[PDB]
């Protein structure tokens, strides 16, 4: 199998994050997150290298840094901080029901 469970991303609540994820998947970035939480700092170092900060915005990454698929090569987009921080908290809580190694297909479309 390709994935273990599916997650329908809450695009109505966090539309800017959702739009990024949708576009990134249509650009060939992985739609499955193989959860690997320990590596997330190293993966952010890699994905964000050389990308300046912008006020009012966070640098959103897809694939996410908490996934094996993240890090080097990830799509990065400036997303309003409230949208991105809300999405981040939502995802961390929702995925807290799944052990590391679980493969989650994200669907936004």
């Amino acid at each position: 199998a390709r994935y273990d469970d599916v997650l329908y991303f809450p695009a109505s609540r966090y539309p800017e994050t959702g739009a990024h994820i949708s576009d990134a998947i249509k650009a060939g970035h992985a739609d499955v997150c193989t959860i690997e939480r320990s590596g997330a700092d190293k993966r952010r170092q890699e994905s964000l290298k050389g990308i300046p900060t912008k006020p009012g915005f966070d640098r959103d990454e897809w694939p996410m840094a908490m996934c094996e698929e993240g890090g080097k090569g990830a799509s990065v987009r400036y997303v309003s901080s409230s949208d991105n921080r809300g999405a981040g908290s939502w995802v961390g809580n929702r995925l807290n029901g799944y052990a590391d190694g679980t493969r989650i297909l994200f669907i936004v479309q």
